[PDB]
């Protein structure tokens, strides 16, 4: 029900995947991507589909003058733009404060001015940490053993804290000014086009480059994995059918500890089960994340389609193997940056 | 008295100036450096009497990283009161709230991290949102969740409360991620000497003294938990010197009252008819009832409020504004004029 939408952060991982989704399934919609092209922005993620349906505008979401020019011609804003890596936020929180909070505020004021639709894309990390299933009476199935729309905010890092802060002002702008906004908090995404600084693609590409995979500590931490294609359909459902002012949780019930994920990657790529390095653990590292997506399923009828992790991972490994020119120019620089704060445990 | 050289941000304001006076009179071994921007709310007269070898006033912005670094380099603690504190102003122009409440707190946190010094964040009960009236609660206000506690979910309604809540979140993340030595306090509505005339109680008192009729938003059923600024001061001191690192403490004196009954008591004490006031346009997103359970502070730190008699406290406050008319007479006209731009008798 929208014809001219702005997608911020559309040259990144999750955002570019959403743009591809629109280009393929809703050809009647025009998309204007607003992206600053930081270390994480890549024109290659959109180059093949740029045209009458999709255009790219290079700029900052904190640039009020530019945002005003674009907002005056749109009927909706889908907001993905952000500094998204915890490890980078621990080394230098500056850009997180700027982009995640000030950037969201700038966009909210534009939505208010032109009275248009706004969907805020956020993360499950705003809720903090959860204990491992082995230490819970309900084994992870009981009340409060998973995140729900009623869970309190309790972020652990500069990244999750600035995202949570942005969630708070979006909701305040709805109650105070009647902005037409909705919010989504999603679990860990994986799939094609994810930057190699992130867990899954870092291990896959290190192996392809003849470098040892890296595991933080002993790998006890748990993440709830969801394929980006399912994140895309969830956001589209909320954008077009959601209730104004509501928050929806997106997840596919795919909890796994880092150790088992790395072991699956090694096995699929024909490597020995112990061919990896244990490395310096992350400060304030979150233990377990888990999402209860009952609300979105019940109210909007959304159902994830990529629930077979083994197959999804197999296809992801093949994509990075078939598109080595997409990441090879960044491998040395990313690993060198990590070497400044991480070393092999022994 | 473990801290000998402290910085008090926003010390030229209402609550902050009362805290500086408290330190001057009860902890003579402490030197105080006040950092205040002197906005419409800052007033040098609130500190004049005690300025000298023991208390210094430095005019500046908490977002000025260079100035903050210079002052932090010679301090052993920072007590943070600086902020844009009025909901009504935040609804008219959120800009200064974004700047001061969030960016300002971030700047101070980085300075505390660099020099590894104590940091106490002064916050509000409004970060928790709103509560139903006691007559509409199954436990009449005495049951679980019928009052705010340290476990209550954040759910701010306005630009003011959401920016304050946002600052609370990054303070907690800096503790978990970087080991910053911070504590947080969330307090109920303060009243007493030196409060700006834009606030509820002082506005009604001074309006009567100036020949202007009091103003009540709607029917005045909204409820607030009143505490005398002197008890807020001793509460912050207990948390600063004995509080557990990383913990949040709620400050309150169990004094819930509805706006209507508070205004009537004022009219009565100042010899005015019970109907000598006007009903005016209600506040957008206006919060219903606020209530604080201060058990944690009382039980764990041994703190107890001394001004539990509201009638007596209010009497002394009316007397203060009556004996110090030169302190506010010059601002009366401007404040009421600003209000007239959005408020009309109904
Ligand atoms: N990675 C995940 O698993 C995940 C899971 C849930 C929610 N989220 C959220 O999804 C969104 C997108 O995540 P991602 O993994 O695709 O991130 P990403 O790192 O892959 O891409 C971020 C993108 O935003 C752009 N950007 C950064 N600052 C900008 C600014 N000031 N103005 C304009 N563009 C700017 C970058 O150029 C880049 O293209 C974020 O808001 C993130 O918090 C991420
Ligand atoms: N008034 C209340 O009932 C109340 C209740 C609970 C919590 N609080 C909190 O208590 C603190 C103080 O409240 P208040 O009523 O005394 O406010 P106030 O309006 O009386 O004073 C604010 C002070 O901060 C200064 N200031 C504003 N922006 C600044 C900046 N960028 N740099 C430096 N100084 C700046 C102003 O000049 C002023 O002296 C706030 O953080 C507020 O959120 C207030
Ligand atoms: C980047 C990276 C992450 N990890 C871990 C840390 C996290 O528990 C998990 C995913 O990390 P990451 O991809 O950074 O995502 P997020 O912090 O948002 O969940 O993988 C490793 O073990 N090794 C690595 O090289
Ligand atoms: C300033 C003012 C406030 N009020 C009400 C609104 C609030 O419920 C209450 C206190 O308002 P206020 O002093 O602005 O404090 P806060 O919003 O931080 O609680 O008094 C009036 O009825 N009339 C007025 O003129």
């Amino acid at each position: 029900q929208f014809k001219n939408i702005i997608v911020t952060g559309g040259a990144g991982f999750i955002g570019s995947n959403f743009v591809h989704y629109v280009y393929n399934n809703h050809p009647d919609v025009h998309v204007t991507v607003l992206d600053k092209l930081t270390y994480a922005g890549n024109k290659a993620n959109l180059e093949a589909i740029l045209g009458d349906r999709v255009e790219l505008v290079v700029g900052d979401i904190a640039d009020a003058e530019l945002v005003d020019k674009l907002a005056a011609k749109a009927d909706a804003i889908v907001h993905y733009a952000a500094e998204s890596h915890n490890d980078n936020s621990l080394n230098d929180p500056s850009p997180f404060i700027h982009t995640n909070f000030i950037g969201t505020y700038t966009l909210l004021e534009a939505a208010r001015k032109y009275d248009i639709r706004f969907h805020h894309v956020s993360t499950d990390e705003v809720y903090g940490d959860l204990p491992l299933r082995e230490d819970l009476p309900g084994h992870g199935e009981g009340p409060g053993e998973k995140f729900t729309a009623e869970t309190n905010y309790n972020p652990s890092s500069p990244y999750s804290s600035t995202k949570a802060a942005s969630d708070l002002i979006v909701k305040a702008w709805v109650r105070s000014f009647g902005v037409k906004a909705t919010i989504s908090n999603c679990s860990n995404n994986y799939g094609p086009y994810q930057h190699i600084e992130k867990f899954i693609p870092r291990q896959i590409t290190n192996i392809l480059a003849g470098i040892k995979p890296k595991l933080y500590g002993e790998g006890k931490n748990v993440r709830d994995w969801i394929h980006t294609n399912d994140h895309s359909t969830g956001v589209w459902a909320i954008l077009t059918k959601g209730r104004m002012g509501e928050t929806y949780l997106i997840g596919a019930d795919g909890e796994k500890n880092n150790k088992e994920v790395l072991e699956l990657i090694l096995e699929k790529m024909g490597q020995p089960k112990d061919a990896y390095d244990h490395v310096t653990d992350r400060a304030g590292h979150d233990l377990r994340y888990a999402i209860d997506a009952s609300k979105l399923r019940d109210e909007l009828g959304w159902t994830p389609q990529f629930t077979d992790f083994s197959e999804g991972l197999e296809e992801t490994i093949q994509w990075y193997t078939d598109n080595q020119d997409w990441w090879k120019a960044e491998k040395e620089a990313v690993e060198a940056n990590y070497a400044k704060t991480q070393e092999v445990i022994k």
